[PDB]
């Protein structure tokens, strides 16, 4: 028995299995940063901080004794609660195949968006700098028309090459940029084909962010330390409802600031 | 001996084999919904209903006894009769290779169209909601010109992604939409190539429906329960004719309403 | 873990065992229809309907396509709640042998009476016709005095024989009829001996119904389809009480209406 008091929830095994399957599907659909950043294996519930290797000079304890304090980044925990009606839970065992998991899907969307925004744009309260605001390269603005995308991608790739970064290059685009680049052109220009000739993979769809980002996936530039992966826990239940939550525990660090170019949304 | 009183029909074995081959060919050509929906193995002649897992509160039998009634969807049977002239049947054994099976082909077309319309647009009398009218996403209107098809397909794909549905994405188009998208453009735009870059398969041709539909084929969203597959039975014969019928037995349910976007015919 | 959230109940194993033993004893004492009707093995929580084999003509889907809908009888669920004081539950482990299970016995009586009344007199809301109202034979009125019982039993047996039904013949009597026929006569007439010479078993005592019924137990005339047998589930608990319920899931059909004669209470 762990802190996720699952056995105390009035939820049958079949309902638990269906809920877990739905949560996994929605999370894989909505999670974007994990596709481009180095994600470690879960460290456990006792994982609290990651040391940065740097020190801070302190006032000495006394006679000719010098003191330095080690620096570390703390781990932040995200929790999003949702409520189920207990009727879907009871119907799963009766044989229902269309039980309503909309609150679970909304909670998954919220937690995935929070994680993606923390990784990309940063979360000041948790001490997470963010991939984009912590970039030493000059940001590039995306064009209104999809025809100008190859030029901007080429300039960003040139920025990476001049900075000296190697390895495969991947771009993550927001919802608007992704739909604009996938809709196509009215002049018959194979802009998608040119983009795929330039890039080293598939465009990553990120509903949580705006604009985009081009980054190298050689490894060792963006570290996501995971203590607890996204899991489902139980809070309380009523005669007609059950309250659950989605919880994750992680920290993120940007080690190389030259391996990333941030693309700003079109104006 | 079963309810299809085949042995009572004045039809030779060679004629039966040719008729079955023609019916199978025409049915595979005309059946479209089975390519995109989950089709189960036949359940048998005694398959009458499929339970939905839900209940309805009833007035109690008496002193402090509560009652709920289980809900199920009944199975509907489709039968289409046709007439053969007995001259083709007699000529098959004499060696004919061009016997007239036009009534059989027309009956196959009718029954396939009825099944496809029930699955896609719904059949109220049998309790079948239908794929398109039971969609929670906003329907999209197809453009008059094939050049605008990639944009509409991209918007529908974005709707699926925002709803959180995963898996391969397939589009089914009516006859007009299919012929318009396959005829091409007068500006040399590779619209078919762009469409095939966006989609996860081949466009499904559906002569029975108008407009189109984009849906995910991950599995578990559209259930077709089959009790009796399409089979040939005998009714009566005259000195110069034999009356047969094509019969099927099925029910259909749409379990996930967010995994489908309906495309409306161009105006 | 199933829909009967037993493990969430603050009830020890010894208390659970005693409660189950008491419930089984009281249910075997009070259940009467199961002694004379064909009872199937439990079908499971997903059992929702039983097909009758009949069809209903529908309005056609379109051009020369005929449609029929299969007919089925839904399964009804009965639930009766009761409350225990938690003091008996705590005392069972302390060694109590006279714990108060009166609410459980009352709930068992209520649910058994509801089931028996649904089987014999019918339950319109659940679609259960009932054994007695769905009888094609002419009902017979019981006499006020036990001396006239053999004559009525003989007439009912003659009705069965003329209808052509075979097999053992059993009579189920209400509480008043049973006590009247067992009290005896003041003239020394062995009416019970004559009744047992006529009948093919022991008189079934039915506290839930009035009058009586004479029916053949050859098999295949009265079908009780059981999805979930009577079981104990947990709802909620207080600091001084625990709320449980008795739940069953079944449907009943009378297939042969000539194998039953209904005896009406004496006037």
């Amino acid at each position: 028995m762990n802190n996720l008091h699952r056995e105390l929830a009035p939820v049958s095994d079949a309902a638990w299995e269906q809920i877990e399957e739905e949560a996994s599907r929605t999370l894989k659909r909505f999670l974007a940063a994990r596709r481009v950043v180095d994600v470690s294996d879960p460290q456990g519930p006792a994982f609290s901080a990651v040391g940065t290797g740097h020190v801070t000079r302190l006032e000495g304890p006394g006679d000719s004794v010098g003191a330095v304090k080690r620096q570390s980044q703390p781990v932040v925990e995200f929790r999003v609660p949702f409520i189920l009606t207990r009727q879907a839970i009871d119907d799963v065992e009766r044989g229902s195949q269309d039980s309503d998991w909309s609150p679970l899907k909304e909670a998954a969307r919220k937690i995935a968006g929070a994680e993606d925004r923390a990784v990309f744009d940063g979360y000041a309260a948790a001490g997470i700098g963010g991939i984009r605001p912590q970039s030493s390269n000059s940001p590039l603005t995306l064009p209104v028309a999809a025809s100008g995308y190859p030029d901007v991608i080429a300039r960003a790739l040139d920025q990476l090459r001049v900075a000296g970064v190697n390895g495969p290059y991947h771009l993550v685009l927001g919802e608007n940029a992704y739909t604009l680049i996938t809709s196509g052109n009215e002049d018959g220009y194979p802009v998608l084909q040119h983009i795929h000739r330039l890039i080293d993979g598939e465009i990553v769809w990120a509903p949580a962010i705006e604009g985009g980002v081009l980054l190298s996936t050689r490894g060792g530039d963006f570290a996501m330390d995971i203590g607890q992966d996204i899991s489902i826990g139980y809070l309380s239940h009523t005669a007609t409802h059950v309250e659950l939550y989605l919880q994750e525990s992680f920290t993120f660090r940007t080690l190389t600031s030259e391996a990333v170019v941030s693309l700003l949304p079109s104006e």
